[PDB]
């Protein structure tokens, strides 16, 4: 079950709140923006032990500056309240591999 988090600090906390944490953050017009969900879903099943969100552009601007969002789709892992790594494009075997890398 992705998480979908509205507010600025809300999407910062999941990330500090955890010692990996992957977000995607995607926008609200795009065929394979949602797309990817479903296979992220599958994804959030087998890999509990990772926490995955979801944060908009259009929401929370604020959120795009804080990680310098710059290309999407973007899919970035968290570690330790950080970065780790991205993924750009959102596809669901290009996650399968970076997904199941820390989260396996």
């Amino acid at each position: 079950s992705v998480k979908i988090v509205t507010s600025q600090s809300e999407f910062d906390s999941i990330i500090s709140q955890n010692e990996l944490v992957i977000v995607d953050f995607f926008a609200e017009w795009c065929g394979p923006c949602k797309r990817i969900a479903p296979f992220y879903e599958e994804c959030s099943k087998t890999y509990t032990k990772m926490v995955f969100i979801k944060v908009d552009v259009d929401e929370v601007s604020e959120v795009t500056e804080k990680e310098n969002i710059t290309s999407m789709p973007t899919f970035k892992v968290y570690k330790n309240g950080s970065s780790v790594d991205t993924l750009l494009g959102a596809n669901d075997s290009a996650l399968k591999q970076l997904i199941e890398k820390y989260a396996a």
